[PDB]
RNA sequence: GGUUCUCCCCGAAAGCUAUUUAGGUAGCGCCUCGUGAAUUCAUCUCCGGGGGUAGAGCACUGUUUCGGCAAGGGGGUCA
């Protein structure tokens, strides 16, 4: 019976494969468009980054502080 | 610059804002899949609205031509 064994349906999806062929839908570039940055191998920008302009994580101040008793 | 098998369904943008930013990138707009919702939404009819655009006009702010009345201004009679 070790031959007919199945795992459920909708279990797998066999994953993504770029670059295999037209008809395979996502090849040519492989869904990550024509050229710019984010194109690139590598490429992408950090988190938090807008562009340059001041991150929200920089634009807002920091406030309060860490009380250890609050860990105890 | 290149990115390799097939079929079915849906289907964009080239805009705004910011950026040592302008051929990059982030949020939003636009696309896709899933979930949940109200005659929710669109077209038409009727009703209630506020505009100051087209047109027009010259009361006002400017500009423009002609004619009249013509304060006023010059020369001339004077006491």
């Amino acid at each position: 019976r070790l031959n007919t064994l199945s795992p459920a349906e909708g279990s797998k999806k066999a994953g993504k494969r770029l670059g295999r062929g037209i008809g395979s839908g996502l090849g040519k570039t492989g869904g990550r468009g024509h050229k710019g940055q984010k194109s690139r191998s590598g490429g992408g920008v950090r988190r938090g980054f807008e562009g340059g302009q001041m991150p929200l994580y920089r634009r807002l101040p920091k406030f309060g502080f860490t009380s250890r008793k609050a860990a105890i």
